[PDB]
């Protein structure tokens, strides 16, 4: 799972 | 799962 | 799953 | 699990 | 199984 | 199974 | 598990 | 199993 | 099992 | 099992 | 050469 | 060469 | 060469 | 060469 | 060469 600016 | 500016 | 500006 | 600015 | 930006 | 930007 | 600015 | 930015 | 930025 | 930035 | 959101 | 969000 | 969020 | 958040 | 948050 990857979140950036989210 | 990938989210950027989302 | 991929979301950008969404 | 990876979160940056999220 | 391989996922990149997904 | 292969997913990129998906 | 990895969190930065999150 | 391989995940990068995912 | 291999995870990077994931 | 291998995890980096994950 | 591959560019996405770049 | 690979660039994403870069 | 690989750049992500860079 | 690999850069992430860099 | 590897840079993360650097």
């Amino acid at each position: 799972n990857f979140g950036a600016f989210s």
